[PDB]
């Protein structure tokens, strides 16, 4: 194992904007950052704060009906808001 | 009880800095706003981690030594390097 280095992690998710075009970059450096070594960084709840506030004012609007409950399910219902009318399919 | 709004709490921390003139400028407020309605906000190391990087980077070198467990010794640690060489006794 390694030392976890908590600091740059609160640093680097600062970076994170909706300047990044679309859902998909949010969503892939938000996968890379946040999955790197969380020990036991906090509760259900409060990751879902981190991450919801984060994000646009109208996507917050529509994963309001239906609320969702994990992580998952928040980057999974964040995206089909505009995965479904936009795509192009990747392989 | 009443619905909680966690939202303007991570929003009302934002606002504090270390333009606040000393420290018990930044411990007064946030004993204001974050002991209003936590229910159960986060775990002990990252309540520890909210507080700390907001600090002044001296401070954080102090309070290294010795390293504080709770947010009480935190603050109480925080204080002291500077309640010492400095007062005003209020009554």
């Amino acid at each position: 194992y390694k030392p976890p280095d908590i600091n740059k992690i609160f640093n680097a998710i600062t970076q994170l904007s909706e300047a990044k075009l679309g859902i998909e970059r949010l969503n892939q450096r938000f996968r890379k950052i946040w999955d790197r070594m969380p020990p036991d960084f906090m509760t259900e709840k409060a990751a879902i704060m981190t991450y919801t506030r984060l994000l646009t004012k109208e996507t917050y609007n529509i994963v309001r009906m239906h609320k969702p409950e994990t992580l998952k399910d928040a980057m999974e219902e964040a995206y089909q808001t505009t995965a479904l009318t936009e795509r192009f399919f990747p392989g």
